[PDB]
C-alpha cells in the first residue's frame, strides 16, 4: 500500500512552494504533475499536486516539516494497490 | 471520507475513454484533470486521471460498469477527509 497527500489551492504559491522542497529530495517517495477539477465554462485556473510516500513514517514528518500557507488545502489518506 | 481511483496509460486512449464516460455522467462524483509523473529528461507523455466517488457502492459499480484496456492501470483506495 502507499500513503499520498492532496495540496489544491492557487497554482502561482504551489510552483514557488514545490522550489523549494527541491532541497528536501529526501521528504517524498515521488511526485506527480499538476492537475485541476474540471466541470464547465472551462475551469483550469485551480491548481493540485499528488504526493505519495514510502512509508506513514515520512508521510507524519512530512506534516511537520514542510510549511503551507492558508491558501492551500492539506488531506491524508491511504491507498490499497 | 470519499474513495478514488487512479488511471494510469496512454494519454491518447484516456482522451478517448473520457468521451465514452460522458453519457454516464451519473457513475462518479467529480473527475479531475490529466496529470503524469515527473523526474528528469522532461517526462510528460504519460497521463493520468484521478477520480472520486459518493460512496463505496459507486465505486464498485463503476468496476464492473466501465471498460478499460490493458493499456490502462486500474487502482482503488480510501482517503481520509
Amino acid at each position: 500500500m502507499t500513503p499520498i497527500v492532496h495540496l489544491k489551492g492557487d497554482a502561482n504559491t504551489l510552483k514557488c512552494l514545490r522550489y523549494r522542497f527541491k532541497k528536501h529530495c529526501t521528504l517524498y517517495t515521488a511526485v506527480s504533475s499538476t492537475w485541476h477539477w474540471t466541470g464547465h465554462n472551462v475551469k483550469h485556473k485551480s491548481a493540485i499536486v499528488t504526493l505519495t510516500y514510502d512509508s506513514e513514517w515520512q508521510r507524519d514528518q512530512f506534516l511537520s516539516q514542510v510549511k503551507i500557507p492558508k491558501t492551500i488545502t492539506v488531506s491524508t489518506g491511504f491507498m490499497s494497490i
